[PDB]
């Protein structure tokens, strides 16, 4: 079967619309949650442990480790989840917008990953399956769009990254599976966001036709809901996923395959 | 969560080293299960029903979908898991290999998905994730070889078959996920048969040496076991994958991604 | 430089929109084109011979191998560009419009370029880069449409095809490159044929708004024109495209890419 | 397929694949702007040579001087500057991904930022638009072990080539924009990644290592860097002027067995 028995997870970004269902997700399959974000205080439902983390930070992410080594001396499962995005015009987006979106992008999963290595060799020992890491991408990191050259440009980084520490972790004998997820349209502020400064740029006559059009675009005709994305990282951080490593894990209505 | 609680499931080449791996891990997460295959009886373990079945013939096809449609009145997922291989030299290789390979391993599909499709859009009504149809491809359908045109062109074609029933059944408002599933090298008499016969053509000096390489090409550094499919058909046949249509859903060591 | 100095080229379906650009390019470049087409003579600009041909015909195939032996004694290049489109409903498709896509889309290259392959083989002696062998496909072979799977699964199997036969020949010594070409929307009668039919069948409001539609799904903003074909099969046939096998060599004004 | 009256901006132009690529395009009948870290290269058919460090924005303005002083446009503009390192993950600073980015990628930003009036008057001056020509690798396709940095940068640099072409046909700027992505080529950046790769323990030897990249490569052998110049002269030529956002694969067959 599919289940998380006696699985420690951190997940990141835990207090946002896709990280809550995640975070239920991975509860009712039985796993130990650890949830992070921002906020200094939240009630994340199904958390056995929430911690204020800024996934930018070294620091952040020692305090994380700390928590982990001395309640359970593992980490299972590590869900990067936490992420940004901007819509600008190109030729008038300076480098430090690149650099940002980044840094909190994929340098948060360069830093989460090395810091949390230690504890993801003892998961990678605990289970014949394997630790799992779990990258949050984007079709985004699949598929260019106009206006979208920093976020697309950190989600096709994340999208590698993924592939080379499967590849990676895997030759060194560390049995640590690593995957990105590319979720398409999910109905989010992050994505309202979005579609909202498209029409700012004058990319959409109104914010009305954009969404329309994105609907669109997915062939199973609508957004995406939070709740959709659970069931996905679920299989991935299971032991039912032992041969899946290197892999992107696609849930977006059929957009990236038309 | 990922269950098949009320789902009435059909799988083909059900006796095969894959298809009695699905069919355990189907009933394990509660699935109705008819099993189908080419011998006249078979104890195939969490099946309810077994019939004979020979993939490519439509009367075949229509003895499936009387038996569903008596007991149950609805298909809810259909894994199109029966399949063959050939491995030849191209310039020795009659077009009539090609048409058999095709018959077997597309036709079926075409075939099948026609009579089916009643019972499956009674299986969209039945559950808001919809009906689930999961289609047999191949790593061999994403990555060409030397030897396999004849295997790896049908597998392409059930990949791009998968994407094209997606999108019309979403647009025509039938409520059923279309899907691949890519299996890299799996420990199984199909694989075995592979390599013998890549031996027998002089493309690889020994069992063992062809057995060394194609191990050492998956980054997980090992062939896959046929139950190490079963979690990912699950997945896909359940409303946990209700955003999950037309993918490319690969389970394969990360063969594909190196 | 890219140029086809001492190229003996075959292009199929010589006489049709693309076709008749490719002849006019490849000549341009200084190639010895026989052109062939359906049409029993034609006055096909730049070729040097025409004949009468069906390409799912061997006896067709070996009657343009008489012709290159007598005058050549090789074939350096050899353009698969003959090709047939169907839009249907895939529940009201027979399984004989299926094969008879197939038959000419996919099984012509297969007759082709076993009836050809000793006078490719005399093309790979000839240059150093080896011989030439471009299938057309489609983005349709990347990406599935609704109302198209007949379509669409024949161009993913001529990719992969592609794919088999690179790696094959390579293996085998032969010398002999082989790559598939991937069309956008282009302006010629099929893409004609499939807008009205999409009409015919309700996938449109009006031939208009399906023109439109298709324009804006590209990038570039427009339809492709059949001349803007002829610099890649150029490309692709020159000695300058000597380490390009087994490649999608895409010409789509970004369609797949976004 | 030529370059007549294409001015066209060449990065790297002094390494293996650079020297190639402007001999290639010299051929083709182009107008060559060579650029590189060196004071002087064995750069034959440049029209002018630059000391140029694609990192700063100072040296991408001198190259916008020049070719707006002398031809008003630039056509073509070829991003062939890069760098690799071979690391173990877990001991490599977030420094080492950031200088492997600043090279491989922040070169495109800041150069293309820099030199988009002149790309617009290309976009004018041809109808199949300017072309900006970015490389990347059969590494920005697929991964690899102890190339994690290398690998990501170059899956950015396809992505950037894909919205930036998607941004400026939206915008109606008439640039083109494609990226190409090499295999294993015979050039000192190959032949430092195989060493390396012995020195980290990854191969038993360099002898070994060569083999096994050749063996991957379904055409049978590593590239020559002359076999990169062709793709290039194609993607910068009217003859290309459908080709956008393209991943234009040169790698022996590499990413697609
Ligand atoms: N296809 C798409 O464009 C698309 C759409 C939606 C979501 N996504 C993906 O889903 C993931 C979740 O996004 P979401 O839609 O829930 O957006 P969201 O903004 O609702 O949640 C993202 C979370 O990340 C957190 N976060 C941001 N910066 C942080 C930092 N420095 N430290 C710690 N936490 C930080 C935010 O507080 C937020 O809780 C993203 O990583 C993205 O890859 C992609
Ligand atoms: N990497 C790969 O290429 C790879 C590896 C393993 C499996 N697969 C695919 O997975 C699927 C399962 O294969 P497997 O490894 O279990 O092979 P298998 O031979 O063990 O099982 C295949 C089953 O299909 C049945 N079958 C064959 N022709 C039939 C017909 N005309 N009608 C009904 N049943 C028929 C066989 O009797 C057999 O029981 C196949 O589609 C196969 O192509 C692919
Ligand atoms: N995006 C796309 O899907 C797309 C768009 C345009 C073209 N294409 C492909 O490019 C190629 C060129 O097509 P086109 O647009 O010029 O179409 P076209 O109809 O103008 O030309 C196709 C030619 O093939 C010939 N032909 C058909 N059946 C034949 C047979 N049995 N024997 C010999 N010749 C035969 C026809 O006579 C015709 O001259 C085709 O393979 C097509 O599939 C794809
Ligand atoms: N499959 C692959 O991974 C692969 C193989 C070969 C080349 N490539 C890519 O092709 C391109 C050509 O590289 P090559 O193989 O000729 O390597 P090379 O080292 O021979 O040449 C690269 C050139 O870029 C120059 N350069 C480096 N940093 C610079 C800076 N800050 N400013 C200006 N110039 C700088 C170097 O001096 C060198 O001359 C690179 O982008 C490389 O990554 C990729």
């Amino acid at each position: 079967t599919i289940a998380l028995n006696n699985v420690v997870a951190v997940v990141t970004g835990a207090a946002g619309g896709i990280g809550r269902e995640l975070v239920k997700a991975m509860k009712a399959a039985n796993a130990i949650v650890i949830a992070t974000d921002m906020a200094p205080s939240a009630d994340v439902e199904g958390a056995d442990h929430y911690l204020q983390h800024d996934v930018t930070s070294e620091a952040g992410w020692k305090a994380v480790a700390a928590l982990a080594q001395e309640k359970y001396g593992r980490v299972d499962a590590l869900v990067h989840n936490a992420g940004i995005s901007i819509v600008t015009k190109f030729e008038d987006t300076p480098l430090s917008d690149f650099h940002r979106v980044n840094t909190v992008n994929v340098d948060s999963i360069i830093i989460g990953t090395q810091v949390l290595l230690p504890l993801l060799k003892e998961g990678g020992k605990a289970r014949a399956g394997g630790a799992s890491v779990v990258n949050f991408s984007s079709v985004g990191g699949l598929r260019g769009a106009a206006f979208l050259a920093a976020y697309c440009t950190s989600k096709a980084a994340v999208k590698m990254l993924s592939k080379c520490l499967g590849a990676e972790f895997a030759a060194l004998g560390y049995n640590i599976r690593v995957n990105s997820v590319h979720p398409g349209g999910i109905d989010t502020p992050m994505l309202g966001s979005i579609m909202d400064k498209a029409v700012e740029l004058g990319a959409a006559p109104s914010r009305e036709v954009a969404q329309a059009a994105m609907e669109m675009r997915h062939p199973i005709g609508r957004m995406g809901r939070p709740a959709e994305m659970g069931g996905g990282v679920v299989y991935l951080c299971s032991d039912a996923a032992s041969f899946v490593t290197c892999t992107e894990f696609v849930m977006d209505g059929g957009f990236s395959q038309v």
